[PDB]
């Protein structure tokens, strides 16, 4: 099925068109993903100058089909099973005491390259807030508690989760995510049982890149792993 499209290294193209409080911007990303290891290596650049929003706020928006699903859970990998036709990934991201992002992305194969084409709209942001004021630390993090549930009404997936962006000089800016995914193609997709995704992201800089950019390394993998110590008495 679509899982066989992720047996090896797959090129990735990411295109984001954003508009936050009237500030329009465009981000392009290139890299590769190895679903066998859940590994993502991507370099995003701003094609419109200095970003009006911090890079960490765009991480979740800027390809969960590269998540490492264990062998016994491949029967519930909706993201890969929707390929190559792909899926629509929609999100609303509420930044606590600030504005919100509304994103709609189409994730699909275009040849041998997996493309994530995104439209982002942000409203109600404070000019002196943590987002428009660039008060967030430039770093990623690990979020091991992301519950993916089946949305049989839309024949896809829904999920809600909180992202915690560290504020410079202390504090945490919360980003409440509400996500739904629906297949683009008519073909059968694997409606999953409820499970979890664990993601660790590392944000860095290319020393030879002059444009506003983000060097991005991410490991993402897919159930209740409690009680592992039971096997060892």
């Amino acid at each position: 099925k679509g899982e066989e499209l992720f047996t090896g290294v797959v090129p990735i193209l990411v295109e984001l068109d954003g508009d936050v409080n009237g500030h329009k911007f465009s981000v392009s990303g290139e890299g590769e993903g190895d679903a066998t290891y859940g590994k993502l290596t991507l370099k995003f650049i701003s094609t419109t100058g200095k970003l009006p929003v911090p890079w960490p706020t765009l991480v979740t928006t800027l390809v969960q089909c590269f998540a490492r699903y264990p062998d016994h859970m491949k029967r519930h990998d909706f993201f890969k099973s929707a390929m190559p036709e792909g899926y629509v990934q929609e999100r609303t991201i509420f930044f606590k005491d600030d504005g919100n992002y509304k994103t709609r992305a189409e994730v699909k194969f275009e040849g041998d390259t997996l493309v994530n084409r995104i439209e982002l709209k942000g409203i109600d942001f404070k000019e002196d807030g943590n987002i428009l004021g660039h008060k967030l630390e430039y770093n990623g993090g690990c979020e091991d508690n992301v519950y993916i549930t089946a949305d049989k009404q839309k024949n896809g997936i829904k999920a809600n989760f909180k992202i915690r962006h560290n504020i410079e000089d202390g504090g945490v800016q919360l980003a409440d995510h509400y996500q739904q995914n629906t297949p683009i193609g008519d073909g059968p997709v694997l409606l999953p049982d409820n499970h979890y995704l664990s993601t660790c992201s590392k944000l860095s800089k290319d020393p030879n890149e002059k444009r506003d950019h983000m060097v991005f390394l991410e490991f993402v993998t897919a159930g209740i792993t409690l009680g592992m110590d039971e096997l060892y008495k």
